[PDB]
């Protein structure tokens, strides 16, 4: 049973994690059309999914050269790691997107517009997560329970949805990528304040759980970035969200590889959607 560590520590999954799991999540390979065209994504449902339950959404981008199919392919292997979890009781059910901004004029910087249009709409109007509608009013009414996250260049994307969703999205997961606009990590970490001031939400409303490795190359960007939002006043340093929203796990030796990037995942998304959340748990 999850309890919050002010500090976590990078910890792979035991490599049993790797392997199938007999409590399968089902993924399903999508179709949908939006402001980029017609383009896929894969749906990964919790094992025992029931559609008259409500369910925490978490969509996960991949990185350059990748694809929606890569997260799942043989080359990642997360739906194991989050079966596992699941199976074992560290991490509640959850649904876990894979879009992808390949496709059209789409690109990882600008994915945050049709995420916003087609994406959410599109899964949250045929799986059951908090949004009781996907108007914008519904949308919006659901944030504490959605979250995005992404590996480099979906890192990147991360970022930008971050700046232009907050209104949609309170947990965010950028892995091994940094925010691409400004000329210095002051002006990064002032877009993302006034983002945060423009949306008039509280402390307490968003939470960013930054990850990459020591010895991968977004840590030179990623380190200066986070050291700037540090010293904002809008975010609270410490993974115990229950007390602060912010932090920044590396992992030792780690390098520029899903290999590592995986853990990431295993180790921040247990820490996600706690807050204000519909369950009576003690974390």
């Amino acid at each position: 049973s999850f309890k919050y560590e002010s500090a976590v520590q990078y910890r792979p999954a035991p490599d049993s994690y790797l392997n199938p799991c007999p409590q399968a999540g089902r993924i399903v390979k999508e179709t949908y059309t939006g402001i980029n065209g017609t383009k896929s994504l894969n749906v990964y449902l919790p094992y025992g999914y029931d559609p008259n339950k409500k369910y925490n959404i978490f969509y996960l981008m991949h990185g350059g050269g990748e694809n929606e199919n890569t997260i799942f392919s043989n080359d990642v292997k997360l739906q194991n790691i989050l079966d596992h979890a699941i199976m074992n009781g560290e991490l509640e059910p959850l649904i876990v997107v894979t879009p992808t901004f390949n496709g059209g004029n789409c690109t990882a910087q600008n994915f945050y517009q049709e995420f916003r249009q087609n994406v959410i709409p599109f899964v949250e109007s045929k799986y059951s997560t908090y949004a009781e509608s996907t108007t914008p009013q519904g949308i919006a009414a659901s944030r504490m329970h959605r979250g995005f996250g992404g590996f480099s260049m979906g890192g990147l994307t991360t970022w930008y949805v971050m700046v232009n969703c907050l209104d949609y999205v309170a947990y965010f997961m950028p892995l091994s990528g940094d925010y691409w606009y400004g000329n210095s990590p002051q002006d990064k970490a002032n877009s993302i304040a006034e983002a945060i001031n423009r949306s008039g939400l509280s402390k307490r409303e968003y939470f960013v759980f930054a990850a990459t490795g020591s010895e991968d190359i977004a840590y030179a960007n990623m380190n200066p970035q986070i050291e700037a939002m540090k010293a904002l006043p809008h975010f609270d340093y410490t993974s115990d969200f229950s007390k602060g929203n912010f932090y920044f796990l590396v992992a030792p030796g780690a390098t520029h590889w899903w290999g590592y990037v995986r853990h990431y995942i295993y180790d921040a998304l247990p820490y996600f959607f706690h807050e204000l959340e519909h369950h009576h748990h003690h974390h």
